[PDB]
């Protein structure tokens, strides 16, 4: 126990209703009195994996990492208190604001999401990955499904959380047990099965691809085995229609076969941030 986790009395937590069910956890919408709304995670049992995660969740504090408030161990089931993100995960957000579904909102225009919005969303995910790469933390399952959207179009990296139970189609089940998001995985992670920070920047290019594709699954064209091949033979994803050539260069910069030939996430974020606050007339031409 290197760091210490804050604790929240069970009297403070008042469960309203469920937000989703997982194979190992349950997310309820609840209130805390430290009065705001929070998202609590109930363990379905793993107690060692509870404290270990909380210790790691506490150390990770940033503007684009899901805000961890603490735990509650004064009565089973054990709880993990997260902040509430209004628009759910990024993948379900992107899809519901694409040209495919089916009328404005409070945080977003009628849609589809314009270039300025997509660049804004992309920069926030990139900014959060620089922090993780700065701590040399390796997020081995980077995708739009594992990013949350809050009130005000703020994007934070959230889940894992039963993403292998919700989006089971995004994972290849290796052997009898264990799933791999091979469509988001780099060649060295498929072949030699090695994961690094440079293996994450590959995943971000795939994440950056999802954004300008409005939530579609990468290599939706293919099956799991065919997707493995195309990545193995070094076949790249084609530039999505909503993506300008200026941004597709950033994707390919994340898709170099040699992991060290790939650009740093600090450099990728630098390009994405600059394009975000860029004046209208500069983006209209893009
Ligand atoms: C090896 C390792 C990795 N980690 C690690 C863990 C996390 N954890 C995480 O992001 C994490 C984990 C988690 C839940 C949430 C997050 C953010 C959340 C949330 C949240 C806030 N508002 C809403 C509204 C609807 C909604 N969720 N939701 N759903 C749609 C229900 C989801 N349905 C379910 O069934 C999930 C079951 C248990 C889920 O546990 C985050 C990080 C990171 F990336 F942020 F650092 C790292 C710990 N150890």
């Amino acid at each position: 126990s290197d760091a210490c986790v804050h604790h929240i009395k069970r009297r403070d937590i008042v469960l309203k209703w469920e937000l989703g069910e997982g194979a190992f956890g349950k997310v309820f919408l609840a209130e805390c009195h430290n009065k705001m709304l929070v998202a609590v995670k109930a363990l379905k049992e793993a107690r060692q994996d509870f404290q270990r995660e909380a210790e790691l969740l506490t150390m990770l504090q940033h503007q684009h990492i899901v805000r961890f408030f603490g735990v509650c161990t004064e009565g089973r089931p054990l709880l993990m208190v997260f902040e509430y993100m209004r628009h759910g995960d990024l993948n379900r957000f992107l899809r519901s604001h694409g040209p495919d579904a089916k009328a404005g909102g409070e945080d977003v225009a009628p849609g589809p999401l314009g270039l300025g919005q997509l660049l804004a969303v992309a920069s926030q995910v990139a900014a959060g990955m620089v922090y993780l790469a700065g701590l040399h933390f390796v997020h081995r399952d980077l995708a739009t499904r594992n990013c949350l959207v809050g009130q005000g179009l703020v994007v934070k990296i959230g889940d894992f959380g039963m993403s292998r139970d919700i989006y089971s189609t995004d994972y290849y089940r290796v052997g009898g047990r264990t799933m791999l998001p091979i469509r988001w995985m780099p060649p060295e992670s498929i072949l030699y099965r090695k994961f690094t920070t440079e293996s994450d920047v590959w995943s971000f290019g795939v994440v950056l691809w999802e954004i300008f594709t409005y939530g579609k699954q990468p290599w939706y064209q293919l099956s799991n085995t065919e997707a493995i091949d195309c990545i193995t033979q070094g076949r790249e994803l084609e530039r999505p229609r909503a993506c300008p050539p200026e941004v597709y260069a950033i994707m390919r910069g994340c898709w170099q076969r040699e992991p060290q030939q790939r650009h740093s996430i600090k450099d990728v974020h630098a390009r994405l941030q600059a394009l975000a606050q860029a004046p209208p007339v500069y983006l209209d031409v893009l």
